[PDB]
């Protein structure tokens, strides 16, 4: 997870 939260999101994903 790049947000410290505990869920990756899709354009988050794409950085995870
Ligand atoms: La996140």
């Amino acid at each position: 997870d790049k947000d410290g939260d505990g869920y990756i999101s899709a354009a988050e994903a794409a950085a995870q």
